[PDB]
């Protein structure tokens, strides 16, 4: 299949972040991609990241990345509710490829309204609940 050029570069953001820590990196290089249009795939794809990954630190470094950036401006309320409306769709095949993806899910939406960046609607349209 052709190469979705824009999905590598958001994956290798993403990528370069969980692997360096660098918060500021992550913002200034998306910007640079200069895909307002795309931050649904952000999201999309940084959710996904960590519902595959291990541990805790995933799960920090993406809640805080998408707290800086909702806070920032950097992503439109329509992308933001895009990005997890996505992760919403896709769960039941996420979960069958990563059990428990469900309660993860449920935690990662729970911490993001604790944290002020998605409406109570968005977080109760999650299907964990």
């Amino acid at each position: 299949q052709p190469v979705n050029h824009l999905v590598k570069e958001i994956d290798m953001l993403l990528k370069e972040y969980l692997l360096s820590g660098d918060i500021s990196e992550a913002e200034h290089c998306l910007k640079e991609l200069e895909v307002p249009h795309f931050h649904h795939e952000l999201v999309y794809e940084a959710i996904v990241m960590v519902l595959e990954s291990t541990g805790e630190s995933a799960f920090k470094m993406i809640l805080d990345l998408l707290k800086s950036l909702w806070k920032s401006s950097t992503i439109t309320i329509d992308q933001m509710k895009r990005g997890y409306e996505r992760i919403y769709n896709e769960i039941p095949d996420i979960n069958l490829d990563v059990p428990h993806s469900y309660s993860v899910l449920e935690r990662f939406v729970e911490e993001c309204f604790q944290a002020g960046i998605i409406s109570k609607q968005l977080r109760d349209l999650c299907p964990s609940r």
